[PDB]
């Protein structure tokens, strides 16, 4: 080569990136415009106001292997995604409800998981009224990008982003702070607990009421996986309000009074439930989900609070469209009904 070989050579692995055809670096360019960076930041600026830490900068590169107009997005490495996205040209989207169609590559595209023909700049005021919603095309890989943030927010949330997040708690009151961690609660376990929080789409932004509970309760128990139960518990009037907003009623999905005891039986001394039980859940399960979702009601199971833990390690990772909450979680102010059930059908 030209010039010598320095450590400086050594690519440590990205949180989080992306790789970019020829066709795309100039919307990529911090030189040029950057119509995608400027998309990007609006990502990060409205994902710490809205769930409660930064993420990670989204290291681009370009990577002449990729067709011209292709992108590509890396979590340490590993792609999480990818998909098409062209710059002269616009997207047109029907929202499931508009009437007509139009000229181009039907493309049942990945950013939306919606049916979708890419248009030309031209078509713009007829495709808005025929019934389309129609997209620039940094627009296309920007919504791309922010659905898989929200989605692995919980393996983008790394121990560095605890300590990062500390410290701007630590700004605010630093009384919690000084004396929680590493005095009652070592950092790993918070960030232990913050990251299951994070994993079931409980927002984080009250660490005042997340520090005020460990401090609490961290001198008598020191599990994680026990600890964010009762981080849960303190948290019931903002997760309630999440999935259930106004005061009006509570349509949840529910389990049957003997199937509760039957998986609270294999709980006690067991490591783990058995094989049968498993595939009647999940197939049991997405019946009730699917009724849900004709009626109008929300996808949230409410059990009871011993069994929060594991329906949600368990079910989640088939359905992770389901939200598990528990009794104790809901306020008392609220109407519950069980409008569907999860039983002998």
């Amino acid at each position: 080569s030209v010039v010598e070989a320095t450590w400086n050579d050594v690519q440590l692995e990205d949180s989080l990136g992306m790789e970019v055809g020829y066709r795309l670096i100039p919307m990529v360019d911090f030189q040029q415009d950057g119509e995608l960076l400027g998309r990007i930041r609006s990502i990060r600026k409205k994902f710490a106001q809205d769930m409660g830490f930064l993420p990670p900068v989204v290291h681009i590169r370009d990577n002449m292997d990729l067709q011209p107009a292709r992108y590509r997005i890396l979590m340490k490495g590993v792609e999480i995604g990818s998909g098409d996205a062209y710059p002269g040209r616009w997207l047109a989207i029907n929202p499931g409800t508009a009437a007509g169609t139009l000229p181009g590559e039907k493309t049942v595209v990945p950013a939306f998981g919606l049916d979708a023909i890419w248009i030309e700049s031209a078509l713009k005021e007829q495709a808005q009224i025929q019934g389309f919603t129609v997209v620039e095309a940094s627009t296309v890989v920007a919504t791309h990008l922010n659905h898989l943030i929200g989605q692995f927010s919980a393996e983008l949330f790394g121990r560095q982003e605890a300590q990062q997040l500390l410290d701007r708690v630590s700004q605010e009151m630093p009384k919690l702070t000084e004396d929680l961690v590493p005095g009652v609660v070592t950092l790993t376990t918070l960030h232990k607990v913050l990251q299951n929080l994070l994993a079931e789409k409980v927002p984080i932004r009250d660490m005042r009421t997340i520090l005020e509970t460990l401090a609490e309760h961290a001198p008598l128990q020191s599990d994680p996986h026990e600890l964010t139960a009762v981080v849960r518990v303190a948290l019931g009037r903002a997760i309630t309000q999440q999935w259930f907003p106004g005061n009006e009623e509570v349509q949840v999905i529910g389990l049957d009074t003997a199937l509760e005891r039957l998986l609270l039986q294999a709980l006690q001394g067991g490591g783990g439930l058995e094989p049968g039980l498993a595939d009647r859940l999940l197939a049991q399960t997405q019946e009730a989900l699917s009724r849900q979702e004709m009626l109008g009601a929300p996808p949230v199971l409410l059990v009871n609070h011993a069994l929060r833990p594991l329906l949600s390690r368990f079910l989640r990772r088939s359905l992770p469209q389901l939200v598990v909450l528990s009794n104790l979680e809901l306020s008392d102010n609220r109407h519950i009904r069980m409008t569907a059930t999860i039983g002998g059908k």
